[PDB]
This record gives structure tokens, C-alpha cells and sequence, in this order.
């Protein structure tokens, strides 16, 4: 499982979604280098303009590319699930607004790591930050705390994203996360640790479609 990640791995991401009715589709491509925890990706809304702000989709749009230091490598559930992969499910509650429920299947197809995502959002207020598009095109990166869940055979994460709003306010996004492997063989289950995230969003000056360029560095830490 960890042997699949010794080099650069091409990535394909495919997202289908609906939010308060507004359907859309997102396709992403790039590569991951788990030796340095580096993801480089580019995502396009193939259905036209994205009805939600891009920063709201960043956590949904490959934690198997986190760099786990050598003294932590027996805590890396994401790569242990490979190649059969894992199901990643989240509930993303927005304060004073709606919530995203996502379900993702992350596995290898040949040499390409593929993430297939379904997203559904409900109870969104059309004048509020999300549908209003009142959020800034940036990202505040923080730590993801991971705990093992031996009974359900997987892991859980719980974090809160703080989205800057164009008026100086902050729109919070409470994430609950569950990952569960697809194959039947045993997987590594970790002691409590965290993933440290560094995220940079940009734009591709020649890309005419609604998109997002994403550079991420992800490192496990919290065990000495």
C-alpha cells in the first residue's frame, strides 16, 4: 500500500453535486508526491459556472498523499487501504447556513489514483455567503486531527474551516469526517495524530472555464 506512493502519481478527480437544487459537475487532474506531501491539481466546473464558491469545495476536492514521517508510518490509514481504496464521507455544516454531505471513493485505476465524489447540500440561504458568492478566493490552512475507530474499521476527523467573507466576517464550516476501507484485508489504524495543511489557490490565466488551481502540502505530525 505505501509502496504505491514512492514516486509521483497522476491523479483524476470527478465530482458530481447538487446544492439547494443547483446541480453541477467538477473534473480535476494533477499529480501527488507523498514523499514531500505535495499535491498539485487543477479543477474545472464542466457544467458552466460553479454555483458555490470554490474555497467551499477545497476540503472535498486525497489525504493518501500526506507525508507521514518514517517514525509515524505505521499510522497511515489512507495508504494502507490502497489499492482497493477507501470511502471518505463528510458532513460540512456551515454556520447560519446549510450543510454539504459528501461521499468519496478513492482508489487506483491502473497507475492513476482516482477520486469519485458525490456531494449534496441542503438548507442553504440564497442571500448568504455561499450561494451569494460573498467569500474571498483564499484559504486559511490549519491542522486536521485524526483518531482511529476500531469498531467501524477506519478513522474519524473533526475540524472547522474558517472562510473569510468579503465584508471582513468569517463563515465557519464544521467538518465531520469518516473514512472506511473498501477491501476486506486489515488496514493500519493510527494513534491520535494530526495532518498539517498548507494550501494555496490560484488561477490559470489561459483557462476560460470556471476553475480552481490548488497546491497543497500535507504532513502528518503529533507523534514523537
Amino acid at each position: 500500500g505505501e509502496e504505491l506512493f514512492t514516486g509521483v502519481v497522476p491523479i483524476l478527480v470527478e465530482l458530481d453535486g447538487d446544492v439547494n437544487g443547483h446541480k453541477f459537475s467538477v473534473r480535476g487532474e494533477g499529480e501527488g508526491d507523498a514523499t514531500i506531501g505535495k499535491l498539485t491539481l487543477k479543477f474545472i466546473s464542466t457544467t458552466g459556472k460553479l454555483p458555490v464558491p470554490w474555497p467551499t469545495l477545497v476540503t472535498t476536492l486525497l489525504q493518501c498523499f500526506a507525508r507521514y514521517p518514517d517514525h509515524m508510518k505505521q499510522h497511515d490509514f489512507f495508504k494502507s487501504a490502497m489499492p482497493e481504496g477507501y470511502v471518505q464521507e463528510r458532513t460540512i455544516s456551515f454556520k447560519d447556513d446549510g450543510k454539504y454531505k459528501t461521499r468519496a471513493v478513492v482508489k487506483f485505476e491502473g497507475d492513476t489514483l482516482v477520486n469519485r465524489i458525490e456531494l449534496k447540500g441542503t438548507d442553504f440561504k440564497e442571500d448568504g455567503n455561499i450561494l451569494g458568492h460573498k467569500l474571498e478566493y483564499n484559504f486559511n490552512s490549519e491542522n486536521v486531527y485524526i483518531t482511529a475507530d476500531k469498531q467501524k474499521n477506519g478513522i474519524k476527523a473533526n475540524f472547522t474551516v474558517r472562510h473569510n467573507v468579503e465584508d471582513g466576517s468569517v463563515q465557519l464550516a464544521d467538518h465531520y469526517q469518516q473514512n472506511t476501507p473498501i477491501g476486506d484485508g486489515p488496514v493500519l489504524l493510527p494513534d491520535n495524530h494530526y495532518l498539517s495543511d498548507q494550501t494555496v489557490l490560484s488561477k490559470d490565466p489561459n483557462e476560460k472555464r470556471d476553475h480552481m488551481v490548488l497546491l497543497e502540502f500535507v504532513t502528518a505530525a503529533g507523534i514523537t
